[PDB]
């Protein structure tokens, strides 16, 4: 199962030691290995036994190995509707990017200000695949759909007040955009969006 | 008493007699308004009140004639689709009957959203806009964040699958209030119109 | 977009640094500066910086610069239930207030002593618009709804006991008021009650 | 046995020809009674029993004379609007058929509320209270603030849109029993009359 | 208004020293004074105040003041499932004692093991009212409303394990008793339903 | 293959053409099962397949020649209401076509519970037992802290208000489960006869 | 506008005349596409446009010569069971008229998954695969983790009981995205086969 | 009730001193005791005075006694899909080993990748009944379901990341098995599954 793809382990359930048992065993040059979910002060226990190793604060990701250069000439866009989406949109970013995508990122064009979304409407345009990140409204990725005819990826976030359901609403508001060519992934989840992203992005 | 406000009656759950009775007792006000009044429900009416008109699409009726805008600004009834059709109706029919001129700006959702920068000027000139919109009901948040008047947001309960019945609509405009948006509940036409009428007429 | 609207700072995601740029930066004597969602904690690491400002205890805002004097002779009434509804309705008080509109204060009316609410109905009714704030059960908008002929936003709070549904029930209790001219914000959102209001009260 | 409690029989889902055999068995108790029985399935039913009386709105059916109240005291049972009428008439022949004298007060919801306090002394005077309303369930809480004797609030499934078929209800009458108020469950006329009998004849 | 109801303050939103304020105030002898939800942390806060006070741990209720002597002859019964269900009802039964009534306590006889109901159905049966407590399950007040021929109050407990939904279950099993004379109040208020229980039993 | 387990067809989506494929396809198994089978789709399919036998109350329909039962030991099908018993049919009829003798201990719910101890030494005699209940699913709970054999509990849509379509009685059910109890979905009395069988015949 | 994509017309809430007009007017684009389309409306509409073809099960219309492939590989269609099928035949359609080779891969369920192993060669050798399925989804799950092609996940409303309209399909297909899997709304062929179409021709 | 089965103590409302108390009371060599739910704190507070006790951190669970041997032949095999799952295996595990059944463990074999399941089912085929235990998808259970022809006993847990909803959506995808020969426990209740699945291996 020679993918291509980079090794990719889950840290939210794994130890510190236990991460780096496995970082060994996979630095036999096979690709690069990037972790996620992974807690700062987890890293802070891990990174005395791998000093060649980058931590992504925000996105909470760990790569080790740096991918030679972009497998492909497209990139994928990283729109996100505010501040708080900032954290998984990251994850999307640095796992697309480690997987070998050029990443263009669009950040806090939420449609309470849309002129912000229009002024980087040519790079969104201009994209391969688009992923589209919000909460407590989400309606973005129903305006992005409508505006765009490129694939869509919704990431729901739990970023949440009151009647936002830790997120529910948003991965609700993304399922029904009346806008066609949305597909959507569970909530937070980053990862996955960029994981389906990569997979489209090189073919 | 005498504070303007016409009569209006719940024609859902009430029989076509009952109505009748209603309306025959309150003919000694000046117009009266009857919502969610099915059509087979009208033709029942139509032999004992003469001088009805009903509003098929809206699925409202009138008994006396509508007056005249009492108010120079208008208020914007603003659809996404054309299935929100019959609750906008019913909105503009009830804004009308309470004195108030009415602008119609339909089918402007944002699966093509230079439709509603087309009649952005329309919208941005009222004194109040109803926003209607089912499934994502998404153009409520654009609405809100382009206009400096109050928005009223309306859910709709057409839709399929996970639109629960109007529930994520609703959801939706609700998450989006800090941008000067207040919300009724699901294809609640009438309750928007009502309360877009007292903001109108201040 | 010379609204005549005060600035507003959503401080709920903004570091206490992030704001102190933003409102020097704003210090243009453009308008009083409002700031939401600011915890006790944060404004302290804010004051030394900013001498003249005024922090709202149970609001949880502060403001910086006097709005010179109201815009509009009509008043806003702020009702509430309860006093678990003080937050909130203070949050609503205050930005009324910042935006230009006296603000009248009827606090502790909820219909459990109904008493207490007609003692007061002659301050609700005479107001432009009114901001009904209830939790536990939030069936005062409803009652007040239908002694008022005046608009009517109501505000569910998530003060809440078994099944409240962290505000939940309020809210849908509001949204199927048999009362008309009642119309809806999110839970917990003085804010945007305020602004909606202010816009009727100021036309 | 011998409690004082008439057999009662659930005519929801039990078949026309299998009530005339439950009620044919049982005519060796002195009054029976059958709740939400249709108007088609009496129909099916009386040419077989001939000494029924069927109360139309209230979808119930006694055989048997209806006794006299046991007891002085009264119970109230007020109702917030026209639609709440059928799950109060089920309540209030329920009680009546129980032995207790029923007062009714209907059409006083809160979007009319001096309605409710021109029959206030009507409703502290009883014994027990029974409330029944929809939509927002807001009736109860009023009431329970009022009175200082047991309520017993019946949310009903009447209503539109996020009234989630009674469910905004239930739960608002829930969030206020601190009050002196019990609840029961969603068009639970009979129930809520079951518990009232009960506490009326002590 | 001079109903003979014992004053009640609902301590989870009245601080310790706002507590003292009103008790000495309504310290005119107008009745034993009740306090409910009052935490043991803020029992220490308001003990060197009111030396002749009672806490009753459990219920985290306090009681100043003694009522005389039982209004009526006729007892109440409280039944609960399990354990988990003494806090609420200890709230339920100091309640009802406070207001004037004789209380049955009989506990721990959920359907688990039946046995241990029916050896107390006389007591359960011989009362004017019985209080039924439960959480887990849930469906022993439809046991007992079926073996009883007196009012049913039923109380949900929000003693959760997965499913259990803080709960909610035990509300939705109580409201659909297939046994009829059961009547219900919200999650937890076992003070709710002591009040209730209190005027059937004084009529 | 040859495990001993008959065919089984859900008719609930298939159509009655549909059927008689499968079913004359396969007539080359011994005994074919097919189950939530309406009653008009049975008279469609009779003409077509005349070896073959309706349970009316089950919706259930069987081809071929019940077996004899393989084991000694009966499973009991304990019911709270006369409403569940439809699938209670169910679920004794698959029994039986698997094989299994099936003891039925009908309408002993918890509103009166001195039927069930009536037929306790009957329940406690089975080697499985499945409980099928509706509205608060209580009767499941009884049983199972008051035998010492697996029970399976079925929660029926049976019930109106907050059953939530079975719902509530499924919750319930499941709160009970340390005490011997397993659960399946709601109206799966094929499901729990499944699984009643496979433990039956160890 | 001539970017490839054929126009779309959504028929579930248009009534048939409305359907000819907007039919009519569109025929000044090559081919058009009709969703949710009720076999009635097709009979009301069949004499007005006799250049049209009706696809039964995928409850689609098409008017307009359906183009071919505009790319070599190939769109596969994998579905659970033959429930699922009219959504299925709703994405396969869809794929279709939009320039796609689409392989079906029918009932192939993980009751027995010896099936859809049997299909595995014509799975892996898509560019995009959309999996179709109802009660518990599990189908999505497997299928993500033995294709490394991007996964297009639809949940149905096929189902019984606690299937909640299809909303544990699709929050079990959600829960497995890592997986490289992607998900639309709940009987979305249309939505699911638009996006692969977009994947499938780059 | 002389059922053969070890006492078994919940210690989740059982202090450390109070289960003492029923352990030396049921030390009367009436069979071995189980006590679950115990948190790894409670038993240190428990093990100076029961020190032949043996505690199983990952079940949390407390076994007094050993059982002589196995009652049965058959075994039972407990299946998991990811290590998330390993607490409520273990507290399954640990149960049923206790009530006299051998138990073969399967652990991690989710349908992500589901050559390690094919890889093991021989073992699953095997056992006399089968206990599935799975989170996050929960999907394993349709698939075991559909490959076994002996009893399947499904847990959900509640290791829930968005949209799990703490173990609801696996509970919701148990009860909607494709495969028949399912049946379902509550979440995280490994305890009841093993009690369940004792009395079928045991006929
Ligand atoms: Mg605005
Ligand atoms: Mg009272
Ligand atoms: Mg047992
Ligand atoms: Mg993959
Ligand atoms: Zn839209
Ligand atoms: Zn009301
Ligand atoms: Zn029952
Ligand atoms: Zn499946």
């Amino acid at each position: 199962r020679r993918n291509g793809f980079p090794e990719v382990i889950y840290g939210a359930g794994k130890t510190a030691t236990q991460i780096v048992g496995i970082v060994q065993a996979l630095s036999q040059q096979t690709l690069p290995i990037l972790t996620t979910r992974l807690s700062a002060e987890k890293f802070a226990a891990l990174q005395p036994a791998l000093p060649t190793a980058v931590y992504h604060a925000t996105a909470q990701c760990m790569t080790v190995g740096e991918q030679p250069a972009p497998k492909t000439p497209g990139y994928i866009a990283v729109v996100t509707a505010g501040t708080a989406d900032q954290p998984v949109a990251e994850e999307a970013a640095v796992t697309a990017e480690t997987f070998g995508n050029r990443v263009e990122r669009v950040y806090d064009v939420g449609v309470a200000g849309i002129h912000r979304l229009f002024a980087k409407l040519d790079v969104i345009r201009g994209a391969r695949v688009v992923i589209v990140i919000a909460g407590m409204e989400g309606a973005l990725a129903s305006v992005v759909g409508g505006l765009v005819d490129k694939p869509v990826i919704a990431v729901p976030t739990s970023v949440g007040y009151g009647t936002s359901f830790q997120g529910m609403t948003a991965l609700l508001t993304m399922l029904n955009s009346c806008a066609s060519g949305i597909t959507v992934v569970n909530i937070d989840n980053g990862f996955g969006a960029a994981y389906s992203a990569s997979m489209v992005n090189q073919m």
